[PDB]
């Protein structure tokens, strides 16, 4: 049958049928494969063995690989899904699985490796790093090929005993939705070699016929024993060929080890692998029809590389070959596939000029215009070798010139682009539209979706194609027949109408009438609309959703408008499929919600109005651009073009060679995505600064100013007298940043005043006013205040050094980290684990960490997911070494002819170099005397002072902070975190516990509580939450504290300050509410208060320093809970979706909270 | 050196002796509550080892057995290898306990301390193995911390048994 799937689902479909066990661990973009396999097991889908697949989630990809090996050695057919850094951790086990000849299939959504920077996007870097493990490697070029070749891999591995890596391009294929022929499980089982499966069972470890495997061998037999597996590899190519013939007879689709396409007398041939083959074949068809003698060799079975099967498909007329590799091996003579082609042709004396290139690293676009550029390079007198395609390399001059733009799309293919907002329903609707057309027409359908790094309010661009011929266009849409914009704010911001065909369709969602079109649309846009004679349609979907009662959901409304004008299918048939899909989507909803979505379809059809524009629009002239502000070179040359969706145009000379970026760049974004912003009521405000404390984006802060500094203030900058003996004679004001606020509503909820001093007002009504207010507050001079930073009110007067990140609205993680920068940000270094905290904390080109007026701020670095603790541990050793080098140079200065005041500060620094305040005090004393002391010296004395001046950046003691998520701390990095805590080094570990893998969509973890439902835990987690804090207490010298900002502000302040001052390891586990819980982010702070008050989350502090003072180290900060336990669980969707078996799990959760509280009461006694 | 190496023991990668104390693997495994944990030493009690092995296999769940294994790297006469394990337990150097999760389901305390009162001298045991005598100024400072930590660990296991 025909279904619309993506590469991930197509792979999991085959993997589920052929496997008994599947040990998995989540990593983008391979995690959808394991997610859908777990759901099928939860609903009881049977494999070819009549059982449900057993899915086991491990602590890391290393643990998964070991489990695969053990499951295979004990007699169970097992598979797994991984990619990129996860595949690297499996490489050691892959050598064993290949060495022991165990049948196995790894499904890999090939993704770039983290080098100078992280990239979750697709290339072959990960697969190439395992090409020497002895695994076979099979490449799929399309979603249909993922379906077919996954079956080829699972069938061949049983026959050959050689394990297979079946890999496909990350995102470009794993997330591309296509209508494909799906193979039925019953048809697969008729092709399985059951004799081979039974033979695999006999090789299993069993006490009734025991054997020994994995021995240790001396030099006398090791070489021979390694060569004893040679026959199995020699026969593997022929086995895959015969298996490919089996699939061919079943499906009719013919695969070979290497496939050829193009002119039979071709002289220029490209050899490639993966999704690029689709783009190349599409281009080859276009060029061959135009008479060019070109061809393409698709590599399916990369390892073992069969010279016989490659030369069999190489036409004898080939004179020049260009090999394209989707990876980069720096310093290597060539990339892997290029070296193989060059080798095999040399071994057979073929006089063929071979040239290699690189393309598509990290999902770089690779379109037919580039393919012709590769072909044109073969036609030059001297073809450029070791080239790149898709970039402008103006440094090393390896890039090929994209001369002209060609359109190789087959005639009759429809092409659409959809500009949407984050989570507004656009992407989901397009997925539904593809399923509609694919299920009800003979047309092939394709969908690809471009997402943003910003988690909320980001831009999404959908690329859809439909045609009567198979869709090989594995690239973004170049010439669109229809363009839809679901957010009027994009009008004038992005080049929406780029490349639209003459006479195409432009669909806009806006409240603007035909007359307002003259004043609202920019001149360049009006010129394109008129010159290209576009059919311009408009619809006020927001007005419709308000009148119907759907709120602001416009997904159904805009989808109806699309089918009405696209003319892809009969309009009447489209309306039926939409309403039929509405029943499938809103059938479980109430009867009132069902008829509302029906009214959306009906009202949308009558509200869609075509805009008849005057022909004079073609002559419209742009308005005079304002005087541009002098921005930094990085902002002007890098950040602006990237945010303008033009980053692909930046040449190589734009970037640093080591992936280093400046700090404090998010303050230049000013996205202004909030629907509502807080308005401050000066008369109700008690000056508590809690609103600045809980803001997940630092968009609201208190400002102090002497009355003289308020001279040129606007009339709306209303202030009040400052409360407190420290701020006597000063003015006070709580000011919000309108363009940086997210509209989450946490600050309005936390305001404890009698009358609410913060009320959510719409942005557009107060945007002009609040902009001038914030611009004035930012230009206020620094104000020296003596408020105690240990209090909540006093701490918020310090400048936040973490601002305007890409975290979601109301995120529960960023308020913790923001507070740390306000206390110790002047002198801290951050080692941040991979995860959400690294995504909003370090996504190029914007950096949310900033500096104060002196230019000092946190230095931020992220290594890998599993090594974050040891990453920061190494930093501590180096910083200690850098302070040791300085202390040696200062001690030599004591014996030098220097000022007596200089010696006093130097001796004072040496005595207190390990104290934060004393080192800053005497360190700043040394800094003040340095410029004059150098001027008064000469000769060797000047050189001794110049060496101290070179190291003055290490006078102030540093504070190492290791920040990471619960998935890092509880699972993959726990072994490393355990080691760093036991060492006793002066490090501070901050665990942002969201109880899930938040970034990758919310998968199960050891931090997940009993009964909680998340991805990889469809039926709920049975085992209880692992107590990380209890294990760290077993050392006795590790400071452990459990905090929750929403529950107690004072308890969080005490634990953080005690943890930082403790000369030893400190562990802070903070509860961070997240959108993956399924709650209203408006009450994120309130949800943390209910969690502690109901006994769900404990608050304690384990102070080893109290043990040295003869006191009890364990202090329970909240002993008696007052709220109901079951009532807190029912307030979050992550527990209500389980409801049945839920009542059995809820009882275990309540009993564990009483036993955990009773366990803490015994330790406190 | 390992995390299992005790305080003051001299081994490769620990020329000056290991400062941090031995990681308590059994204590962390008991935090789950459903993991069977037992600490045994054959030279000390033949009957105690028999009970832990049979209880561990029959337990329908995870079991962790930490067994003291004398080694030539300790620097002892291997003729008294069994005797060295007896002297280790009798001096409070190695604990003998059994944490049975099945006892928790029966309303009883899961932790059973199999050796409550040590009878041998703790400092005297260290001088009988080469891996501790090779440190010999600062060595006497490390032995006092090791002996104080061993007494605090025994008082902790007596509190867990109640
Ligand atoms: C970014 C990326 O590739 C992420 S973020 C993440 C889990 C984050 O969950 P955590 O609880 O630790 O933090 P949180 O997001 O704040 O909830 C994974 C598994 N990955 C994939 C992954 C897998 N394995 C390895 C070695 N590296 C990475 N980056
Ligand atoms: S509404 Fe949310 S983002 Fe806006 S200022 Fe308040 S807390 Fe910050
Ligand atoms: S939370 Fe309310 S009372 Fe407190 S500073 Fe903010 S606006 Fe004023
Ligand atoms: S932790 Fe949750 S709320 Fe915060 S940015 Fe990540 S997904 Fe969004
Ligand atoms: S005594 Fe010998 S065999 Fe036994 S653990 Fe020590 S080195 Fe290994
Ligand atoms: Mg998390």
């Amino acid at each position: 049958p025909k279904q619309t799937l993506d590469g991930n689902t197509a792979a999991a479909h085959v993997a589920y049928a052929m496997s008994e066990v599947a040990t998995i661990y989540p990593i983008t973009p391979s995690s959808p494969m394991a997610e859908i396999a777990d759901e099928w097991a939860a609903h009881g889908r049977k494999n070819i063995f009549g059982k449900t697949l057993q899915v086991a989630e491990m602590q890391s990809e290393a643990g998964a690989a070991g489990a695969v090996h053990g499951s295979l050695a004990a007699g169970a057919l097992t598979t797994t899904f991984t990619a990129s850094q996860g595949l690297l951790l499996m490489i050691p086990n892959m050598y064993k699985i290949a060495g022991e000849l165990l049948p196995c299939v790894f499904h890999v959504a090939a993704r770039a490796l983290s080098t100078h920077a992280l990239s979750i996007f697709g290339d072959h870097a990960d697969v190439m790093a395992a090409r020497q493990t002895g695994f076979a490697m099979l490449s799929s070029a399309s979603v249909q090929e993922v379906m077919d070749l996954a079956l080829v891999a699972h069938l061949a591995t049983l026959k050959a005993r050689v394990p297979f890596v079946h890999f496909f391009d990350g995102f470009r294929t794993s997330h591309e939705v296509q209508k494909i022929d799906v193979i039925e499980y019953e048809d697969m089982a008729k092709l399985v070699d059951w004799d081979a499966i039974r033979a695999f069972r006999q090789r299993a470890l069993n006490p009734e016929h025991p054997h020994q495997r994995g021995t240790a061998q001396n030099p006398d037999i090791y070489f021979q024993s390694r060569e004893a597996a040679n026959p199995y590899y020699l026969a593997t190519p022929g086995i895959v060929a015969q298996v490919m013939e089996q699939v061919a007879g079943l499906t009719g689709r013919h695969y070979h080890l290497f496939d050829y396409a193009g002119a039979p007398d071709a002289e220029r041939v490209i050899v490639s692998m993966g999704s690029s083959c689709e783009v190349i074949e599409e281009t080859v068809n276009y060029l061959v029809e135009k008479g060019e003698k070109v061809g393409l060799i698709k590599v399916r079975l990369f390892r073992p590389f069969s010279a016989e099967h490659f030369l069999k498909v190489l036409p004898a007329s080939v004179k020049r070959i260009a090999v394209l590799d989707r990876t980069k091996e720096p310093g290597s003579l060539g990339e892997p596939l290029y070296e193989d082609v060059q080798t095999v042709l040399a071994e057979h004396g073929k006089n063929i000029l071979v040239v290699g290139g690189r393309y598509g690293l990290g999902s770089k676009e690779f379109n037919p215009s580039m393919v012709k550029a590769v072909f044109d390079n073969l036609a030059a007198t001297t073809p450029k070798n070791k080239f790149t395609v898709g970039i402008t390399d103006d440094v090393t001059h390896t890039s090929l010139e994209i001369k002209e733009h060609i359109d190789t799309s087959p005639k009759g293919t429809f092409r659409c682009k959809f500009f949407g907002l984050g989570s507004d329903g656009t992407v989901g609707a397009n997925k539904n539209s593809i399923k509609i057309i694919g299920d009800h027409t003979d047309m092939y359908a394709q969908g690809y979706f471009v997402y943003d790094s910003k988690k909320s309010g980001g831009v999404t661009i959908s690329h859809l194609r439909f045609g009567k011929q198979p869709i090989q266009s594995a690239y973004l849409i170049d010439q669109a027949d229809l363009i839809a914009c679901h957010n009027p704010s994009y009008v004038g911001r992005y080049n929406l109408l780029e490349g639209i065909k003459p006479g195409g369709i432009f669909l806009l969602n806006s409240t603007w009438s035909a007359e307002e079109m003259d004043s609202r649309l920019p001149a360049d846009m009006k010129r394109t609309i008129a010159t290209k004679k576009l059919k311009f349609y408009n619809i006020d979907a927001v007005k419709i959703a308000q009148e119907i009662g759907l709120g602001s959901r416009i997904n159904v409304i805009m989808q109806t408008a699309f089918f009405k004008i696209a003319n892809v299918i009969p309009v009447d048939e489209a309306i039926k499929y939409i309403k039929d899909s509405i029943v499938k989507t809103y059938g479980k909803k109430g009867d009132k919600i069902l008829n509302m979505n029906f009214a959306a379809v009906d009202r949308a059809l009558e509200a869609l109005e075509e805009i008849k524009y005057p022909a004079s629009w073609a002559d419209a002239v742009d308005e005079a651009a304002a005087t541009v502000t002098e921005e930094p070179e990085f902002i002007q040359k890098v950040l602006r073009p990237i945010n303008a969706l033009k980053g692909d145009e930046l040449p190589v000379s734009t970037f640093t060679p080591d992936g280093v970026f400046p700090v404090g760049t998010t303050k230049y974004e000013k996205r202004g995505i909030a629907v509502n912003i807080p308005q401050w009521q000066p008369e109700n405000c008690i000056q508590c600064n809690q609103c600045s404390l809980v803001c997940p984006h630092a968009a609201i802060r208190p400002y102090l100013a002497k009355p003289a500094d308020l001279a040129g203030a606007p009339e709306t900058f209303v202030t009040k007298d400052a409360i407190g003996k420290e701020a006597a004679g000063l003015k006070f004001r709580i000011q919000v940043s309108p363009l940086d606020c997210t509209g989450c509503g946490n600050c309005a909820d936390v305001c404890p005043a009698k009358v609410k001093a913060l009320t959510m007002v719409p942005l557009e009504e107060v945007t002009a006013v609040e902009e001038a207010n914030y611009n004035f507050a930012e230009q206020l001079p620094e104000v020296k205040v003596n408020f105690n930073p240990a209090t909540v009110k006093g701490s918020q007067f310090r400048q936040p050094l973490l601002e305007f990140s890409g975290a979601c609205a109301g995120c529960g993680e960023t308020p913790y980290v923001k507070l740390v920068t306000q206390l110790f940000g002047d002198r801290m270094i951050i080692a941040n684990a991979t995860g959400c905290s690294s995504i909003w904390g370090g996504s190029a080109p914007a950096c949310p960490y900033t500096v104060n007026r002196q230019g000092h701020g946190p230095a931020w670095a992220s290594s890998l997911f599993e090594d974050n603790a040891e990453f920061g541990y190494g930093m501590a050793l180096a910083v200690a070494k850098r302070q040791d080098e300085l202390a040696t140079a200062i001690s030599k200065a004591l014996e030098a002819p220097v000022s007596a005041a200089f010696k006093a500060a130097c001796e004072g620094w040496l005595a207190g170099k390990d104290d934060a305040d004393r080192s800053r005090e005497y360190g700043d004393r040394i800094k003040a005397l340095l410029p004059g002391e150098i001027s008064q010296a000469s000769g060797e004395v000047k050189d001794l002072l110049l060496d101290i001046d070179r190291q003055k950046d290490y006078l102030t003691k540093k504070s190492i902070w290791i920040i990471g998520g619960d998935g890092w701390a509880y699972d993959i990095g726990y072994g490393g975190l355990d080691h760093v805590l036991a060492s006793g080094a002066n490090v501070n570990v901050l665990v942002l516990d969201t109880e899930v893998y938040s970034n990758t969509g919310g998968q199960s973890s050891k931090a997940t509580q009993t009964g909680a439902v998340a991805r990889f835990a469809a039926g709920g987690k049975f085992t209880k939450k692992k107590d990380l804090g209890l294990m760290a207490m077993s050392y006795g010298y590790v400071y452990v504290a459990s905090v929750a900002m929403g529950a107690s502000h004072s308890q969080l302040m005490k634990a953080l300050i005690e943890a930082e001052k403790y000369d030893g390891p400190s562990l802070i586990i903070a509860y961070a509410p997240c959108i993956n819980h399924g709650i209203n982010m408006t009450y994120s702070q309130r949800e943390a208060k209910k969690a502690v008050e109901a006994g769900y989350w404990p608050l304690y502090r384990y102070n080893p320093q109290l043990a040295q003072e003869g006191k009890n180290p364990f202090i329970l900060d909240y002993k008696t809970p007052t709220a109901s336990f079951r009532d807190f669980l029912m307030g979050e969707i992550r527990y209500t979706s389980l409801k049945e078996k839920a009542e059995q799990l809820f009882a275990k959760a309540e009993a564990d909270a009483k036993a955990r509280l009773e366990q803490y009461k015994k330790l406190a006694e």
